[PDB]
């Protein structure tokens, strides 16, 4: 009949939050940016400094660990066990030993994932819409992006979006924000090192955050991911280290390409059986309610090389990655700072964040992909206070790192 | 305390924890109850048989590669390798046309479902094959989508009840207009999968009340039937409706992979326009990273010609199983459904709880099943007997049932 010939017929309207957002994600407009000056430019030979795509290639003993499960699956049944779609045993064990041996944190509250912005997104649905969100910024824009999604929010202002505390860290407040004057709200988002500054907050400013939230009744969602590249020892890796922090905090970490990991999609996040609602229901509960009815468990084959990494020559081959990244962020500070620009970063996270003041930063962007053809991120695309500044990202080659350094030397230099 | 946050309204809702994490509890309280008993496991499936080696091959291969590969870097894409959507657009869409950019790949389809209420929110009106696969349910019900729950089912969601009587299939004349419909063909528990005709009802009705029709095809792999369509995309005008789900993880059989996809076409839009693909391509690249490239690796070998002879041979031992389980009861004198389309079979136990019939069978015969019960309210008075095992613990599940119910 004629019926399948024409469209139409949808009565459902679109979700009113998805309306709130203003312009795509920031790295996928990022990677198609980059598409778009190669097509203008067949020729150009563009390095990315951009989203942080081009890892290093893996740890062979994690590679290793990793094809040896994949291997195995033709050779063995399908896994069957109460303990658990959870994550495997023996991974959760290492990592409450090697991460939250000092911090107090059992296996039983770690909780493996495929990546840390799949927990974000589904932490953000065990909250739901009705609680209120404050997210440090700049920051990764995934927390203020699935807080929108939600509906946690309300719409643009042409700055931000109403409804969010945004906690400003900048470099005249050394990149922590104003607790006396922040405003109260249910859930607080934290990074450290923070994505794009690379602040690593201090034990005395992690203290300051928990008592915040302990004194507001808040649950604070603390970002890892880039603990692995913190050098300086007054700067905690976990937010556990800090007393009281397990009756509020929720932690997130990523072995994944994000955090540096080449093919690898990995993460947990932390949930104390401390962590417990208003009216005493455990906070434990619930995500486990998400994580086994919303998520079907992390592969086998990304926990083989997760474990692996924890293992002596897995943690041998890790930190001389992390050396080799931290080594590539400081030729590209060093470059930036001889040139006379304020740079921020670098010291305990692999990316460096730079100050051009008085142009905006999309346009800073557009500039040195068009005179250097190299991809940078525009701070602006991190939150309101990511204006006037752009993030340059150490994971890549290190022929590329220097020769974006040559590049950058010949146009600013 | 010290916290203020109140706990989600939408989780107090929830009346007990997930069905499968307590069918596995309670495998493992009768273990250590009975630390002798050799129990087979016919419950959640979990036991799937090795993987295809030309699959494992290529995700051994994929991941031994990382050691001497960088991160890759492209636009084309965060929905999934193009090489990855295009074999899949060949493969299952070749004669129904969709198109590789409409193909989003992920972890898994139970990941997919969370996202598409996560995009839909709380607003929309739910309509919910049952029995079924309790995913679709409890994840609208944590979203916002119902009310409380009644003693059988969640107020504000229209069940659509299919059982013998009808065929395996609702009386539509009768159901409630709602904003999205979820089936599943062949559908989990009860292994019905849908015909042509049935189907092009389906889709007329969603298409007449203006509903978003999200159609879980997971199991289509199992049809043989060629008047059951193995895509909801072979009924002319169902893209404009239809998102399908689909999954190659051991859910559908493959040991070890995590890996699924969805399908939103193009064509389908929002009341006032808006193309519901843009809105799902927001949440795959906001709310997810990116399926690993070991585990599409594995997915594109299964797609070439010796990863479907092998993909091909194990679903055909997977449904001699299940067509031993179904002979097995229906020599017996039990009505029995499902193991011809679907690796699973759905057993009449009329008259007593499914739950009490589920201990019943692990306590006499030391085997796990699922309780009917577990899959929505028209799910009691039956139980599902998975087919995913080896062909040693199937024949000796059926000596016992024999010596417990022949």
């Amino acid at each position: 009949q004629a019926v399948a010939q024409r469209a139409g017929t949808i009565d459902v309207q679109r979700n009113e939050n998805f309306g709130k957002l203003r312009a795509g994600y920031l790295f996928p407009e990022i990677a198609r940016r980059r598409k778009a000056h190669q097509e203008k430019n067949p020729d150009a030979k563009i390095i990315s400094l951009g989203i942080g795509d081009t890892t290093e290639p893996l740890p062979k003993y994690i590679a290793d660990a990793m094809a040896k499960a994949a291997a195995g699956l033709a050779t063995r049944e399908g896994y069957s066990g109460y303990g658990a779609e959870q994550g495997q045993g023996a991974l959760r064990e290492a990592v409450a030993s090697t991460f939250y041996g000092h911090a107090g944190r059992a296996a039983d509250e770690i909780f493996i994932s495929d990546g840390s912005k799949c927990d974000i997104a589904r932490i953000q649905m065990m909250f739901g819409s009705k609680p209120t969100v404050a997210v440090q910024d700049p920051s990764y824009p995934v927390y203020v992006d699935t807080s929108v999604m939600m509906g946690m929010t309300g719409d643009h202002n042409g700055t931000g979006f109403d409804g969010i505390e945004y906690m400003v860290c900048n470099p005249d407040n050394h990149f922590f924000p104003d607790l006396s004057k922040a405003k109260r709200t249910d859930i607080i988002f934290f990074c450290s090192p923070n994505n794009p500054t690379g602040a690593a907050a201090t034990r005395a400013q992690l203290t300051e955050l928990v008592n915040f939230a302990r004194k507001n009744g808040s649950i604070l969602v603390y970002d890892a991911a880039y603990a692995l590249y913190i050098s300086n020892p007054d700067c905690p890796k976990t937010i556990y280290e800090i007393p009281g922090a397990d009756e509020v905090a929720i932690e997130t970490c990523s072995f994944s390409k994000y955090a540096g990991f080449t093919g690898v999609r990995l993460g947990w996040t932390v949930v104390p059986k401390a962590l417990k609602y208003a009216n005493g229901e455990p906070v434990h509960a619930d995500w486990n309610r998400v994580m086994t009815t919303c998520f079907n468990g992390a592969s086998n084959i990304v926990q083989a090389g997760g474990l692996a990494c924890l293992q002596p020559e897995g943690l041998k081959e890790m930190n001389a990655m992390i050396k080799f990244y931290k080594e590539n962020a400081q030729i590209l500070k060093t470059t930036f700072t001889e040139m006379g620009f304020s740079v921020y970063g670098g010291d305990d996270a692999p990316y460096i964040w730079v100050g051009f003041p008085g142009k905006p930063s999309w346009d800073v962007f557009a500039e040195i992909l068009e005179r250097c053809n190299i991809v940078t991120t525009p701070g602006s695309g991190y939150g309101p206070a990511g204006e006037g500044f752009v993030r340059a990202s150490a994971f890549g080659s290190r022929e590329n790192i220097l020769e974006a350094v040559r590049r950058f030397k010949e146009a600013y230099g």
